[PDB]
């Protein structure tokens, strides 16, 4: 196996993990592809020699594989799913093409909400998150052709896989959960936002993605993610 390293964004003491949803996408996709990887958190104004050499353009995150540099976080991915393949590692794209559009919205509309300070504004903004939010939930509680199985009589017709595109993780949760994490975590913190419980999709998808350490051990801390919102995220004045 060619050598592989990712190199994410550093957090605020220039080492720890910071915030930044396509590093945590390439972590993710890495850990469930069971390759053998390092992992260089870079401190962007205080760059080792070394990283100047290997990526002088600067941009993050970006991929060691063998001696070839690769940039670009959705194209780095689209390499790895390649070149990671069967039968040493899983195929980890998604079945169902809707699987990789459900919910990608939702992170536009909660930069716009967060952002805005006007506060007449505010409740069309935070509806504007919410109905995002439902369409995703819908997704989530709609069943997939490879569910064809009775379901409890409580809960006719509502799917209980745990992810977007079944029960294993894919490409598109490691897309879609980094943000979502970042929006929960945001919007708690500056907007005293939550997700409502009766999306109850949504809430046994996050707690799923919670219990599996590819997601949990590669989020930054709470901290790291308020605090990188801190002076974006505007009070209604």
């Amino acid at each position: 196996q060619p050598q592989v390293e990712l190199f994410v964004k550093a957090g605020s003491d220039g080492a720890k993990i910071g915030n930044d949803p396509f590093s945590q996408r390439l972590f993710m996709v890495l850990w469930l592809k069971g390759v053998t990887f390092n992992v260089t958190t870079v401190d962007t104004k205080r760059r080792t020699e070394t990283v100047q050499k290997l990526c002088p353009g600067g941009q993050l995150p970006f991929l060691l594989y063998g001696t070839e540099v690769h940039t670009d976080t959705n194209k780095i991915e689209e390499f790895l799913e390649a070149v990671l393949c069967p039968p040493r590692y899983p195929k980890l794209a998604a079945l169902n093409p809707e699987s990789n559009t459900a919910g990608l919205d939702i992170f536009a509309k909660f930069s716009a909400y967060i952002k805005n300070s006007n506060p007449a504004l505010n409740d069309n903004l935070e509806k504007g998150l919410l109905k995002a939010l439902k369409v995703l939930d819908n997704y989530l509680t709609s069943p997939l052709p490879e569910e064809v199985d009775e379901t409890s009589a409580e809960d006719e017709g509502v799917s209980q896989r745990k992810f977007l595109d079944g029960n294993e993780l894919t490409l598109a949760d490691c897309n879609l959960l980094p943000k979502l994490h970042i929006v929960q975590v945001v919007c708690k913190k500056y907007r005293g936002f939550t997700i409502p419980e009766a999306f109850r999709g949504v809430h046994r998808y996050l707690s799923n993605a919670y219990a599996r350490e590819e997601f949990a051990s590669t989020c930054p801390d709470d901290e790291e993610i308020e605090l990188a919102y801190e002076q974006v995220a505007k009070a209604l004045k």
